[PDB]
């Protein structure tokens, strides 16, 4: 899975190691071992959610279909929720995710594409 999260708290704000037990938690939420987890996290941005520049944070999360449908989506997302507003210390209301599904013939790994691995 590709988890990506844009944040507009400083760097210095963010938990260190945020990116490490963010793939552990993934491990747990989305059922693939924690060695095929990818976490990107870029803080410092510049941010408005729900028209509101007070500290907030988006997730983006993309895999092979476990996040395609609103009943698997909606349970995923009670987690990763609860994980991020804990660790950011974040209310509810400032945490949106978005979910995207991926196909084998879209993942470029080791020079070639995962439909041949």
């Amino acid at each position: 899975p590709f988890l990506e999260l844009d944040t507009n708290l400083p760097a210095n704000r963010v938990p260190a190691g945020l990116e490490k037990r963010l793939c552990a938690a993934a491990a747990s939420i989305l059922g693939k071992p924690a060695d095929r987890v990818n976490v990107t996290v870029r803080p410092g941005l510049a941010m408005a959610l729900s028209g509101s520049t007070e500290p907030c944070a988006q997730l983006s999360i993309s895999s092979i279909g476990v996040v395609g449908t609103a009943e698997d989506n909606r349970s995923h997302s009670a987690h990763f929720f609860e994980f991020l507003t804990k660790e950011l210390a974040l209310g509810q209301d400032r945490i949106l995710i978005r979910f995207f599904p991926l196909e084998s013939w879209q993942i470029g790994k080791i020079g070639t594409v995962m439909t041949f691995l």
